[PDB]
């Protein structure tokens, strides 16, 4: 209804920024939030590519889910990062300089061609392997993002299943009320507006996938915690929590 958009409308702007949800339930999109021009913007996906440059590492083998990414003792922009770590710590961490190793890994021209066969965002990778998601080129919206993840959530994006499977583990947020969640956190602090991210999707009890991509401007006073504050605030209302 818009008793319901209303409300998702007013979590936006209690925090004094813009922002948007988009909702994806079968083929359908839904957007909410007090600035539904940003669904269809393009904005770095910052951390959220870890998505999809851990489905390429899996799929071409140039990392597995055991392995462990040393630290190499060199101060990192967070303590939580300086410690050793497998892809799916470091998914949960957002540790960036890991899956930088692992963009090195797969290098520029592989990633360059799988991101394109993938159709993600504008497909435009530049010639920076282990940045071009943080500062540009590549850029997606956030209804190419609420796509992206029901694909990965129901395994019809275009890699091998088991590589799906062992992505969405490391996804996986929370059982909340029957409900699994799983979600990727993003933060573009190193643009001009910060771009915040929080995609993923809900199965419901009966298998149901919902999937969600939340994007807003990052302000000073606004805490890194609201994305999922205002997603998981924005499902209750929605009666998806």
């Amino acid at each position: 209804s818009d008793e319901k958009a209303e409300k998702i409308k007013n979590l936006f702007n209690e925090v004094h920024t813009t922002g948007v949800l988009v909702i994806q339930q079968g083929q359908t999109q839904q957007s909410y939030g007090n600035d539904l021009a940003r669904a269809s913007t393009e904005y770095v996906p910052a951390s959220t590519f870890k998505m999809l440059n851990a489905l390429i590492g899996l799929e071409h083998h140039k990392a597995t889910t055991t392995e462990v990414f040393k630290w190499d003792g060199q101060k990192r922009l967070f303590p939580e990062w300086e410690k050793d770590m497998t892809l799916g710590d470091a998914m949960k961490a957002s540790a960036i300089p890991v899956y930088q190793d692992l963009a090195r890994r797969i290098g520029l021209e592989l990633m360059s061609k799988e991101v394109k066969r993938v159709g993600y965002g504008n497909a435009d990778i530049g010639t920076q392997v282990d940045n071009f998601w943080l500062v540009g080129p590549l850029k997606i919206t956030p209804q190419q993002e609420a796509q992206f993840a029901y694909k990965l959530a129901n395994k019809t994006l275009p890699f091998s299943p088991k590589v799906q499977d062992e992505v969405q583990s490391m996804l996986f947020i929370e059982e909340k009320n029957g409900n699994k969640i799983y979600a990727k956190s993003g933060w573009g602090w190193d643009v001009d507006p910060q771009v915040g991210w929080l995609t993923g999707w809900v199965v419901q009890p009966q298998g149901n996938i919902v999937a969600f991509s939340l994007n807003l401007e990052m302000k000073k006073g606004i805490p890194s915690s609201v994305r999922k504050e205002i997603t998981y605030k924005s499902l209750e209302q929605l009666g998806i929590l």
